[PDB]
């Protein structure tokens, strides 16, 4: 079998940079049930407070690089490095939202606190693995710490969520507001569940500083190789819903959510 | 002798620079306003932003044949394939303008999407002889060409009645009455002069959401611009009955000497 181009750019144009799709494994045709979007999108009543006078904002007519920047201080710190990049002392285990600034600040659109709200720079591509379906995976080396992209889709409700009849596409924000990407959504909607993952999902808050609705950035947690699928842990809380349904086909040694995974350890209750 | 005071009034918000040159008095660059390049609110608006609400096409092109929704919304798409409009545009009466959105099927691409592409052509912030700031364009500008939109605050009937100063008051005039104010915060469009005898017109446009109250503004030439020519639209006769004018045209109906006769 050989790899075949089946679409230029699934995003029409809508991205930086164009994102392919390719399938090499199969003959399922470029996924067709789902609306693009490149930001989020609403279907219901939500008004975001946009009230540019409720923003946080700073002063600073530098490029925001010293830790007298508000917005900076807001998030403890800036976390992003001078290449953009989100700092390895950052805490995956209590992470703090992040504050970019925003049209209220004093200080240029390129600012050194602004990575997420410019988008992919990464080179991505839509592909079809093996087991798990659709895939995202990396065309180029994307050094540690590099945004990757967000997770975009439609803005619902909590009780709108439990409404819903499939959520392989829910993101929990964490009342409590999710996004569903399961008809409209961005690139994000096919990175699929690694239990070693290579990417995280960082809270970031940009031109509105509504806290029902922060943004889900995705940054490598580790130097990603050119052809690397891209991934991040789901959560215990999604699996203790869908195992009943499918097992992950991750294949690593650290898997906890396979098949055998979750047998041994019934085996081991049983014992 | 003319000084460049300012790099870019925009702060790089816009996809070219815009500078500010003052070759006339000790007048630094304005500062009495926040620059923004979107038009904002400071109260709640309630914008129809519900996806589903949107009227879209399902354009498997680039939207220049005559089945595209967008552009039967518009009567017809109304852009050549430079991006200009028509000459058999409607320069006194336009139509509504419905670009196409994140809804369509087309390509973020297509040639219904001028304004929603921003600024391309280079202007400048400049002190005038006798009306204070204006904005000049660095090159020449063919007729039908988007020059920029009017951004500002988005203000109620009722709220623009309680304000004193209506000097960056742009009335969108059935239905409840809403204004743009860009006195405390606007973008490059707040420094745009009124000219007796105009070379830029007031489109009104329809481009990520489509609630009908709330059209964004978009000026286009009305014919062909020199370089170093000043940018101006007519304020219309409302604004001047609600300083005397300057422009110094055989057609100016506003200045001292008009006002006198
Ligand atoms: C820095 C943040 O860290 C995080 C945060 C969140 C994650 N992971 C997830 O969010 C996970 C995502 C699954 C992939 C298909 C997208 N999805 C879920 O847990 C999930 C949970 C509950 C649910 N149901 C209702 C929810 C609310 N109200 C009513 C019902 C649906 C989905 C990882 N790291
Ligand atoms: C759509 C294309 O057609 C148009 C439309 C409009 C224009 N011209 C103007 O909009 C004009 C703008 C003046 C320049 C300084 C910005 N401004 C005004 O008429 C104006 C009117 C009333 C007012 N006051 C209140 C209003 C409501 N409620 C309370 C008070 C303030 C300003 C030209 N062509
Ligand atoms: N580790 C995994 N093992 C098996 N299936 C997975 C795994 N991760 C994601 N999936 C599948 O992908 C769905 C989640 C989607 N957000 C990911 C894109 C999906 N692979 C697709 O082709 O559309 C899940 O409901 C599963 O169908
Ligand atoms: N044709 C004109 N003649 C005299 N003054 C004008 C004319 N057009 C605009 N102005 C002045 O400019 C104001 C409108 C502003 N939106 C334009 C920018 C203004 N020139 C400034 O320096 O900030 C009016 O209140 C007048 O002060
Ligand atoms: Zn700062
Ligand atoms: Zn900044
Ligand atoms: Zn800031
Ligand atoms: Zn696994
Ligand atoms: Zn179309
Ligand atoms: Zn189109
Ligand atoms: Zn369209
Ligand atoms: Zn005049």
């Amino acid at each position: 079998r050989t790899e075949k181009i089946i679409c230029r750019d699934v995003a029409r144009g809508y991205e930086n940079v164009p994102i392919p799709c390719v399938n090499g494994v199969d003959g399922e045709p470029c996924p067709e049930d789902y609306k693009y979007i490149s930001e989020n999108c609403e279907t219901s009543t939500m008004n975001i407070d946009r009230n540019i006078t409720h923003l946080q904002h700073c002063t600073c007519v530098d490029d925001c690089s010293s830790s007298n920047c508000l917005c900076g201080q807001l998030s403890i710190r800036c976390w992003y490095d001078k290449d953009g990049r989100l700092l390895q002392e950052f805490n995956k285990i209590e992470p703090p939202l992040i504050f970019e600034c925003n049209q209220a600040c004093s200080c240029w659109r390129n600012c050194k606190n602004r990575v997420v709200q410019s988008g992919i720079k990464v080179r991505l591509q839509l592909y079809r693995t093996a087991k798990m379906g659709w895939g995202v995976r990396a065309l180029q080396t994307i050094p540690q710490g590099t945004f990757i992209c967000e997770y975009v889709g439609e803005l619902i409700s909590d009780a709108e969520a439990d409404v819903r009849e499939d959520d392989s596409y829910l993101f929990d924000l964490d009342e409590v507001y999710c996004i569903d990407a399961r008809y409209y959504g961005n690139i994000s909607r096919f990175i699929n569940h690694l239990c070693d993952p290579n990417i995280i999902p960082v809270r970031v808050f940009m031109l509105h500083q509504d806290l029902r609705f922060p943004r889900i950035a995705f940054f490598s947690s580790r130097d990603i190789r050119t052809g690397e699928e891209l991934g991040f842990d789901y959560g215990d809380r999604f699996w203790d819903i869908k195992s009943k349904y499918f097992t992950c086909q991750c294949g690593s040694e650290k898997c906890k959510h396979s098949a055998e995974a979750i047998a041994l350890e019934q085996s081991r209750l049983a014992r």
